């Protein structure tokens, strides 16, 4: 297996397959400058004045601001798993497997890359929204009702964490990969040609990181330990969202989200 190569065509996938990179924005967040959103007000006209890709419509009867916003969050992550499977999916290795064991991969899997990729949207003010042209703040974040904040602010503490290490997209494209081609997922029929494959992107990530990192002390282990941080901040996800399912009955629950999260525990 050429790494080079290899390391290659998974950043030309994740270009090809992922329209907001972490390039693009940083150089929105540190300078066309975003609408910033950090109240009813301004989300309001955020509404009206930002192109979404969900149109408003589309979404659940608003009938408050933490929900709505929960909705939203919703609508990005499916986008993202749509994004996901097709990334997943330019792998040869990843669309050789049985259609089972690729869906039990994404279902364990898409969550801890979504968080990953946060990351590359995020500051330790906000983030960005509407494919870059809005930024809401994490202080906003932070005033929705309970439980609504208390899922959102962990994914923070993480991402500003997470880009201290100052990957580039070259580098995530290859952490994503080992993320989804991952041979602990419970469930998966062929566990040593997923194991293979995984162990052939972990050489390429180190290689691809001598290469682009080399003053970097430490990197991959650290990315290891990433990984691993990635499985238990998804665990507690999961906890909350099957908690909203509980208590707060009236807030709908996209039935993909549904799928991805019964019988995890
Ligand atoms: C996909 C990523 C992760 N998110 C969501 C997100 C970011 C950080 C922390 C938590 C988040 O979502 C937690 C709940 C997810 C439930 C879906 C589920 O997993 O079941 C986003 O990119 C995102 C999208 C839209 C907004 C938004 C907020 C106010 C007004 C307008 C838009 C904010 C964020
Ligand atoms: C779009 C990629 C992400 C897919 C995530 C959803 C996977 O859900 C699973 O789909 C299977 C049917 O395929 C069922 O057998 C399982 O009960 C269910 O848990
Ligand atoms: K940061």
């Amino acid at each position: 297996a050429d790494l080079k190569a290899f390391s290659k065509h998974i950043y030309n996938a994740y270009l090809k397959n992922f329209n907001m990179t972490k390039k693009k924005a940083r150089s929105i967040l540190t300078g066309t400058a975003p609408f910033v959103i950090h109240d009813i007000e301004t989300l309001w006209q955020a509404e009206k004045g930002l192109v979404w890709k969900q149109l408003v419509n589309g979404l659940p009867p608003y009938k408050e601001i933490s929900v709505h916003v929960f909705y939203r969050c919703q609508c990005t992550t499916v986008e993202t798993v749509r994004e996901l499977t097709e990334f997943a999916k330019s792998i040869p290795s990843f669309s050789s497997l049985f259609l089972n064991d690729q869906v039990t991969l994404l279902k364990y899997g898409v969550h801890e890359a979504i968080f990953a990729m946060l990351a590359s949207i995020v500051n330790k003010d906000g983030l960005l929204v509407a494919n870059g042209s809005g930024f809401v703040t994490r202080e906003f974040l932070r005033s929705l009702r309970k439980p609504f904040s208390d899922i959102i602010e962990p994914k923070f503490e993480f991402a500003v964490k997470f880009n201290a290490l100052e990957l580039d997209d070259s580098d995530l494209a290859l952490f994503i990969a080992a993320i989804i081609l991952c041979g602990d997922r419970p469930g998966l029929m062929n566990v040593p040609r997923v194991e293979a494959i995984q162990d052939t992107i972990l050489r390429a990530l180190e290689f691809h990181l001598q290469a682009n990192h080399p003053d970097a002390q430490y990197l991959f282990p650290k990315l290891l330990q990433k990984m691993a941080d990635l499985r238990q901040l998804v665990t507690e996800h999961a906890q909350m969202m099957q908690r909203i399912k509980k208590t707060e009955t009236e807030t709908s629950l996209h039935p993909l989200l549904q799928e991805i999260y019964k019988d995890m525990y």
